[PDB]
C-alpha cells in the first residue's frame, strides 16, 4: 500500500533549486540532519519530564552515523519523537511553507544556501548530496512509515515493514554517484568536528565492516 503525493510548488522549487544551483560547499547537509535529529531528542525529552510512558518506546537519546558502501547509503539514526503520518503527509509541508519564501527571499538578497536552517528548511539540504532520500520514523501511538523521494515534484509514503525502531527517524541518503566521500569515516568525522561538536546527544559514528 503506497500512497503518492504531490509537494507543494514552492517546496517542489526548493528542492530543484538544490539540486539545480552550482554549490560546492555540501558538506553543510550533516549539519542540518544532525541539528533535526538534536531537536527531536529535545522533544521526547521534555515530554518525558510530564509523562514519562513515552520512554517506554526506548529510554536512549542519541545520534547515529552509519555508512555503507554496499549500497552507497549514509544513514542518520535518532531516537528523538519521530514523525506521525500526518506530519509526513500535512505537517511537515505546512510549516516548511513560510519558511521556504523567506529562505527563497533572502538568496537573492544575498545570502547563501549554507544558512538554509535558519528558515527550518535544512533537511532539504540532503538533496546536495543525495539523488534519492527514504525516511523511516515511529512516533509512539502511531504506525512506522517509510517515507520516500527522488524529487520528481512527489514523494511516497508507506507503512514500513521493516527492523521496528521503537521510536525515532532514520534519514538514509542514497548518495549521488560523485558524492561517495561522504561513506568515508575520515570525511564524516571531519564535517562532525567542524559543524556539529556541541550537540547534546552522544553521536556514534559505525565503522564500516
Ligand atoms: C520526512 O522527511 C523530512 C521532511 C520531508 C522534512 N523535514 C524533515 C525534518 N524533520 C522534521 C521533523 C518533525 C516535524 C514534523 C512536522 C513539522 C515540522 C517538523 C523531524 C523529526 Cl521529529 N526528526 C527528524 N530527525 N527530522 C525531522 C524530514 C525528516
Amino acid at each position: 500500500e503506497v500512497e503518492t503525493f504531490a509537494f507543494q510548488a514552492e517546496i517542489a522549487q526548493l528542492m530543484s533549486l538544490i539540486i539545480n544551483t552550482f554549490y560546492s560547499n555540501k558538506e553543510i547537509f550533516l549539519r542540518e540532519l544532525i541539528s533535526n535529529s538534536s531537536d527531536a531528542l529535545d522533544k521526547i525529552r521534555y515530554e518525558s519530564l510530564t509523562d514519562p510512558s513515552k520512554l517506554d518506546s526506548g529510554k536512549e537519546l542519541h545520534i547515529n552515523l552509519i555508512p555503507s558502501k554496499q549500497d552507497r547509503t549514509l544513514t542518520i539514526v535518532d531516537t528523538g519523537i519521530g514523525m506521525t503520518k500526518a506530519d509526513l503527509i500535512n505537517n511537515l509541508g505546512t510549516i516548511a511553507k513560510s519558511g521556504t519564501k523567506a529562505f527563497m527571499e533572502a538568496l537573492q538578497a544575498g545570502a547563501d544556501i549554507s544558512m538554509i536552517g535558519q528558515f527550518g528548511v535544512g533537511f532539504y539540504s540532503a538533496y546536495l548530496v543525495a539523488e534519492k532520500v527514504t525516511v523511516i520514523t515511529k512516533h509512539n501511538d502511531d504506525e512506522q512509515y517509510a517515507w520516500e523521494s527522488s524529487a520528481g515534484g512527489s514523494f511516497t509514503v508507506r507503512t514500513d515493514t521493516g527492523e521496528p525502531m521503537g521510536r525515532g527517524t532514520k534519514v538514509i541518503l542514497h548518495l549521488k554517484e560523485d558524492q561517495t566521500e561522504y561513506l568515508e569515516e575520515r570525511r564524516i568525522k571531519e564535517i562532525v568536528k567542524k559543524h556539529s561538536q556541541f550537540i547534546g546527544y552522544p553521536i556514534t559514528l559505525f565503522v564500516e565492516k
